[PDB]
């Protein structure tokens, strides 16, 4: 729809190493999530992350986060403007504006622990691997 | 939908060098296009592609496709079976197989020239921007 709102935050994944940096958004209103890997949280991530997101879901009235480095910084605003894309933080782990990427952190965490090890893989998944698994995570949870 | 028809190729895009070779996807009924960058042609680059298609789109009924060595191969055979995806090969450039597919080569070729030139790149992309370049242009002809 034309009138989203997302959360996005960033959980660690040591699963998925070394890209074991999630970034997570949730469209707030259909609960779809999007997820990419990343080497390390920094803005340029973020907006990587963002990218992707708008490929699947469409482009968003706004997204809200928590006030880390990589959300407040210039490089990041300045992202977010060049879209079009409206932006407020607040506090990690408040409730208004990221309880709900929180629980679709947890959600993915567990899918990927229970497709690797049904994959037979008890602790870190074969490089080779990870992409198809972390796509098969995601569409499990949207579906 | 639960019905979806895929019509699945691969095209060269130098602008995307090194990973030059996009693999794409249109849904027949929505016309919506899938695209991703690849190193080489090979049967594990159209499941990684799929892969990544069906966190976007969903899973499909069937995929058309050409009668070339990585979708004729064993491998892909056995990935799509696991999948529960039905399979139908034919020649390149047959109509009823790949039009569709050929028009989206076209008007995904022409949106990356577009946008790259737009950035002052009048040649290759620098690699660092290929991404959500990329991902700019299957936002932008999915609109």
């Amino acid at each position: 729809g034309p009138l989203q709102i997302w959360q996005t935050d960033f959980t660690l994944e040591p699963r998925m190493a070394p890209r074991s940096w999630l970034a997570v958004t949730v469209d707030t209103a259909s609960s779809a999530i999007v997820v990419t890997q990343h080497g390390r949280v920094t803005s340029v991530a973020a907006q990587h992350h963002w990218a992707t997101a708008i490929a699947v879901l469409g482009r968003p009235k706004a997204i809200k986060t928590d006030n880390g480095s990589c959300f407040t910084s210039k490089s990041t605003r300045e992202w977010l403007a060049r879209w079009g894309i409206a932006h407020t933080t607040g506090i990690p782990g408040n409730s208004q504006g990221q309880a709900m990427v929180e629980r679709a952190n947890r959600l993915l965490k567990d899918k990927i622990r229970v497709l690797a090890e049904g994959d037979g893989f008890m602790k870190r998944i074969p490089t080779s691997k990870q992409g198809e698994l972390l796509a098969k995570a995601m569409y499990a949870l949207n579906h």
